[PDB]
């Protein structure tokens, strides 16, 4: 949109969703597949049993990726560096976007509180309502991230 994902972006969240070629439960029976796709871009939802190539799993990527990056793009006003905008698509990928555009982040952030926003993303560290160990890190990873210059 305005800024689109840098390459060292799409290598941290692909290194956080993995890229798996068999539709697998996301820790809270999310059928999951390729690089944290959970529906194609057809609108055709990922099942059990589900396989997916390489470039099959690059064209979902990139199809959810587009969204999450409109999504940091309109809703976010404040000025933003490049690894600042890779942090915000990395969580948002996650989160998603009705979250994201809710969140007190998103509030800090647009004031102009860069460490406030920093400091928000670590509360987002649950998954089916319970802290996951994984976001924990995830989250600390995108905050060094946002912080980084």
């Amino acid at each position: 949109g305005g800024k689109t994902t840098s390459d060292d972006g799409i290598d941290l969240i692909t290194s956080f969703e993995g890229t798996r070629f068999n539709a697998y439960d996301d820790g809270v029976g999310v059928w999951t597949i390729g690089t944290g796709t959970t529906v194609y871009p057809n609108g055709v939802k990922v099942k059990k049993g589900d396989t997916c190539t390489a470039e099959q799993a690059k064209t979902y990527f990139k199809h959810d990726l587009a969204k999450f990056e409109k999504t940091v793009n309109e809703s976010v006003t404040a000025p933003l560096t490049q690894n600042q905008f890779d942090a915000l698509v990395s969580l948002t990928y996650n989160i998603g976007s009705g979250a994201f555009n809710n969140s007190t982040l998103l509030k800090k952030l647009n004031k102009g509180d860069y460490q406030g926003a920093a400091d928000q993303f670590l509360v987002w560290n649950k998954a089916g309502g319970k802290v996951m160990k994984g976001l924990v890190r995830r989250r600390e990873a995108e905050r060094a991230l946002f912080l980084k210059k």
